[PDB]
């Protein structure tokens, strides 16, 4: 509104939404970020809305979800919109072109998206080089100081074993990540998951084990510690599957769970009737929130939750927090609300936390459970 850089951008984004293909719009804004002409949020975040996952400390509770910057080409400018963190990827060991275009469609009226990108990415080696270059800029760029970068990692479509795909990614990019997100949930048994999770924690342990450098020099990342390990879960699961996965997460000592990925359970979006892929945005909100409550329960409140999505407003964020989330990720909100998304949502959450009588954010976590 009053700030002109954000105002001009959000008129422009309105135009793009109306006229221009979604993926094209995405790439255009990625390109504007790469050349550093997006607005900055240079305001101090409220100390009462800080949050953490184990010893990973978030300056504010809002990050950007995976799939947004698949190749880490725009990390600086996206963070500087006011986010405390970003999950780049999903990356795979070798590059993949993804499914035929067009493959991202928006329904403005329901503020929802469907996609069948199919894990398009430049591959691990190139993204690692992109993240390295980010880490070097981060040493020089004051507004990036304590900002977190996680890396989502996945299997190549046709792989000979999932485990070794993940190990290759870890070995390449692990030193530059603050956390690693295991994405084995995506459109486009549980003993298999246990072995995946254990193989990942082991490869990270092995980076530590057999590098001769002190941690200051091995971990070229924000925390200067080894990356935490999270898993991202798809919401299209039966109650038994959820219970089983909960057990695996408890047993492997996973650092956190990202709940949730996109859903294929949505049938009532008119403009999407011909379309396949997973649905994001407002129509996912209730499903994701229900799923957070369930996994919070099934894991005995022992596993920190990263919420995603249908998160647009301060209210949406608080719902996720009170359902059990420690931190929130946005994707669709950036598509529909533009450059101002983080500024506006942080303010709305702050005002809401106060109205509800909460001293801080951490106080609200899980509060809907009695
Ligand atoms: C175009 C598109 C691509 C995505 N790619 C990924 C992906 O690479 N890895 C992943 O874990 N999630 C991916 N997601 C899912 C998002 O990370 C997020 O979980 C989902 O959009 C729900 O959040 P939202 O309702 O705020 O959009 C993608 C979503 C969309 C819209
Ligand atoms: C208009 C639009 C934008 C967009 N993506 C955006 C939005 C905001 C961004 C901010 C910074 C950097 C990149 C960004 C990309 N999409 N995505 C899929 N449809 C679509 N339509
Ligand atoms: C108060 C200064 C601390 C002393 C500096 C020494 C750094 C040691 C931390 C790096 C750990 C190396 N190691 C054992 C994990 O492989
Ligand atoms: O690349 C994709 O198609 C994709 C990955 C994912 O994890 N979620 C999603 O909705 N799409």
């Amino acid at each position: 509104s009053y700030n002109p850089e954000f105002f001009l951008y959000d008129i422009f984004l309105k135009f793009c939404l109306k006229y221009i293909d979604g993926e094209i719009c995405h790439d255009l804004f990625l390109l504007l970020g790469k050349y550093n002409i997006l607005p900055y949020d240079t305001s101090n975040d409220s100390i009462y809305a800080c949050t953490n996952i184990k010893h990973l400390d978030f300056i504010n509770p809002f990050g950007v979800a995976a799939g947004f910057d698949k190749n880490g080409v725009c990390i600086d400018s996206i963070l500087k919109l006011g986010f405390s963190f970003i999950e780049i990827g999903t990356i795979t060991p070798r590059g993949q072109t993804g499914n035929a275009k067009p493959r991202i469609f928006r329904d403005v009226e329901s503020r929802s998206i469907i996609n069948s990108c199919g894990f398009n990415n430049m591959g691990c080696d190139k993204v690692t080089e992109n993240l390295i270059l980010f880490r070097k800029r981060q040493e020089e760029d004051k507004l990036l100081s304590k900002h977190i970068v996680g890396v989502s990692i996945g299997k190549n479509k046709d792989t000979v074993n999932i485990v070794d795909d993940l190990k290759y990614c870890i070995n390449k990019i692990g030193r530059y990540a603050d956390y690693i997100a295991i994405n084995v949930s995506s459109p486009n048994e549980a003993g298999k998951l246990k072995n995946i999770i254990l193989s990942v924690k082991e490869e990270i342990d092995n980076l530590e084990k057999n590098n001769i450098m002190n941690d200051e020099f091995l971990w070229f990342n924000t925390t200067k510690k080894k990356p935490l390990v999270f898993v991202k879960l798809a919401p299209d699961l039966n109650q038994e599957q959820k219970k089983e996965i909960a057990d695996v997460l408890l047993e492997t000592n996973i650092d956190g769970m990202i709940i949730s990925n996109t859903t294929t359970q949505i049938n009532d979006i008119k403009s999407f009737e011909n379309k396949k892929g997973g649905v994001s945005g407002a129509k996912l909100k209730d499903i994701s929130t229900k799923f957070i409550c369930e996994m919070y329960n099934y894991t005995n409140k022992q596993i920190p939750i990263i919420a995603s999505g249908g998160i647009f407003s301060g209210l949406d964020a608080l719902e996720k927090i009170e359902a059990g989330a420690s931190v929130c990720q946005l994707y669709s909100c950036l598509v529909f609300n533009g450059m101002k998304s983080a500024v506006q949502i942080k303010r709305e959450l702050n005002h809401l936390l106060y109205q509800r009588g909460y001293y801080n954010l951490k106080e609200a976590i899980g509060r809907k459970h009695s």
